[PDB]
This record gives structure tokens, C-alpha cells and sequence, in this order.
């Protein structure tokens, strides 16, 4: 199991524009298109991204191309973030994939505000960090996905995912 397979499970795969859990236009493998309410704005953002007139539909190939770019952006975003980097560098391979999942779903930004968890993670206080991670909107809104990532941090295994 790896990051791609892991996010591919958490996000699903859709080829038609859709509303995510928050009602934002999304497509592919968790690719947020826009925060706005206009489907037009969504379509326009889609076409700009894909580089053709999609008419709100893409193929698998294109979903997968967005997915690659998004994972890559996430890694590079952690690495460039002063608060995340050190976190990421201290972790083992499984756990980094968990931090990358979070960053993917919520932005470097949303992630860096879990300071307390972050610091616990850096100290290797697994059970405590897991408890802290659970006191968040993130968990209350998407509890099953949050639990998988959380076990992941806690155990440093892929069990949540098998
Ligand atoms: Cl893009
Ligand atoms: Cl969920």
C-alpha cells in the first residue's frame, strides 16, 4: 500500500463534476475545483485545468493526471512549509503518508493548526497525538476517514486500510 492507493481509497474516483462532503465542486480523485456555488465557475475551472472543453466530464486518464499533480503539490507543499517540514522529516514512511493525506484533504494551512498534535507527533507520543487529533471538526465531520488516518499515525501500519 502507498500514498496513491491510500488516497484513492479515501477520496474515491468520479468522472463527473460532483459536490464534495462540504458541497464544493470537485472532480476526479478528490480534486477540488472551486469553493464557489456556480457550476459554471466549476466548469470553467475544470477546462482550464484539463486544457480542453470537458463539458464537466473527464476520462480516467485525466483524473489520474490531476491526482498525480495533486499528490506532488502536497509533498512539495509540506517540504516547503516551516512548520510541517520538521514534522515530516521526523516520521517514518507510513506516517508521512498519513500526514500527506491530511495535507491533501485540507491544505497545508488547515494542517499546520493542529500544532499540538504536530508537536506530539514529533515527540513520538502516538496515543496522545491520536487523542488530540480526534478533537477537531475534521474528525466530527468525516469521522470514518479521520479514524483511518488517525490509526495510521497511531500505529505506523496500514491496518486501517486492509
Ligand atoms: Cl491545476
Ligand atoms: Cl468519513
Amino acid at each position: 500500500m502507498n500514498i496513491f492507493e491510500m488516497l484513492r481509497i479515501d477520496e474515491g474516483l468520479r468522472l463527473k463534476i460532483y459536490k464534495d462532503t462540504e458541497g464544493y465542486y470537485t472532480i476526479g480523485i478528490g480534486h477540488l475545483l472551486t469553493k464557489s456555488p456556480s457550476l459554471n465557475a466549476a466548469k470553467s475551472e475544470l477546462d482550464k485545468a484539463i486544457g480542453r472543453n470537458t463539458n464537466g466530464v473527464i476520462t480516467k486518464d485525466e483524473a489520474e493526471k490531476l491526482f498525480n499533480q495533486d499528490v506532488d503539490a502536497a509533498v512539495r507543499g509540506i517540504l516547503r512549509n516551516a512548520k510541517l517540514k520538521p514534522v515530516y522529516d521526523s516520521l517514518d514512511a507510513v506516517r508521512r503518508a498519513a500526514l500527506i493525506n491530511m495535507v491533501f484533504q485540507m491544505g497545508e494551512t488547515g494542517v499546520a493548526g493542529f500544532t499540538n498534535s504536530m508537536r506530539m507527533m514529533q515527540q513520538k507520543r502516538w496515543d496522545e497525538a491520536a487523542v488530540n487529533l480526534a478533537k477537531s471538526r475534521w474528525y466530527n465531520q468525516t469521522p470514518n476517514r479521520a479514524k483511518r488516518v488517525i490509526t495510521t499515525f497511531r500505529t505506523g501500519t496500514w491496518d486501517a486500510y486492509k
